[PDB]
């Protein structure tokens, strides 16, 4: 199964956070990172097609958050609001997606 692993979990204000994923689908053509618990396109940080590495952000997106081909998300310069759960979505060429959350704590 699919599962978000935060690294660190506590993170120092100003300092980076990467939030890995265990466990990826085979047949993945994209990722999409959310704020929050659940899917939503209104906090969408960052959605990204494997095929052509595009990566099309926003309206969750602030200027700090890279997502990689492995679809691990690195948030930088972490501030007291990046506290929290964060969820991502793997969507597959057949469209039987999968999601995983997602958390970590700034100090
Ligand atoms: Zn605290």
């Amino acid at each position: 199964k699919l599962t978000i692993e935060s690294t660190p979990f506590n993170v120092a204000e100003g300092k980076e956070v990467l939030l890995l994923a265990h466990n990826l689908p085979q047949n993945r053509i994209g990722y999409s990172w959310y704020k929050g618990e659940r899917v939503d396109g209104n906090s969408l940080i960052v959605g990204y097609v494997i095929g052509t590495q595009q990566a099309t952000p926003g309206p969750a997106y602030s200027g700090r958050e890279t997502i990689y081909p492995n679809a691990s998300l690195l948030i930088q310069n972490v501030t007291q609001n990046d506290t929290g759960f964060y969820t991502l979505q793997v969507i597959k060429s057949d469209l039987v997606n999968e999601e995983a959350t997602g958390q970590f704590h700034v100090y």
